[PDB]
């Protein structure tokens, strides 16, 4: 679990979005696994807009902080789960390092800002779904 708070909006991952998302919802892309709302309270969290390929991530199944080289946002096959049909999930990035079920939600960060966050994991993997080109976050 875990969420990005910014101005007023808060993203989450679409497939832990709550019954509140969903009655606040401002955008979702079941493609990208993202879902934002509209929140009363202002935000705590800062946008990185930058093309950093390093990056630290929490990993809540180790309540530890690993730091990361990550590729580029990209369409990436994805198996099937509880949550979605065998796909190509896009605006994804891929690094090596652990993640399981219940890490989705860690936010991802380079010296800018907040990157992204835990979306993918297994095979001594961890994917990131990237926030970055979301500019209208900031306004
Ligand atoms: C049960 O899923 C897993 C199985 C083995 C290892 C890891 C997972 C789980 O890692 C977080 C994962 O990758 N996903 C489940 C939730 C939806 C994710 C998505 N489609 O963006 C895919
Ligand atoms: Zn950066």
């Amino acid at each position: 679990s875990g969420a990005i708070y910014v101005g007023n909006y808060r993203v989450v991952n679409r497939h832990l979005a709550t019954h509140n998302d969903w009655a606040n919802l401002v955008w979702e892309d079941s493609s990208r696994d993202l879902l934002v709302s509209s929140t009363t309270a202002q935000g705590c969290d800062t946008i990185a807009r930058c093309d950093c390929q390093t990056g630290v991530y929490y990993c809540s199944s180790r309540r530890k902080h690993y730091p990361v080289s990550f590729s580029k946002p990209s369409l990436i096959f994805v198996e099937a789960s509880e949550y979605y049909p065998a796909r190509y999930q896009s605006h994804l990035m891929l690094a090596v390092g652990h993640s399981e079920p219940g890490d989705c939600g860690g936010i991802l960060r380079c010296q800018h800002g907040v990157v992204g966050i835990v979306s993918t994991g297994g095979n001594g993997l961890v994917g990131f779904a990237d926030v970055r080109d979301l500019l209208w976050l900031d306004e």
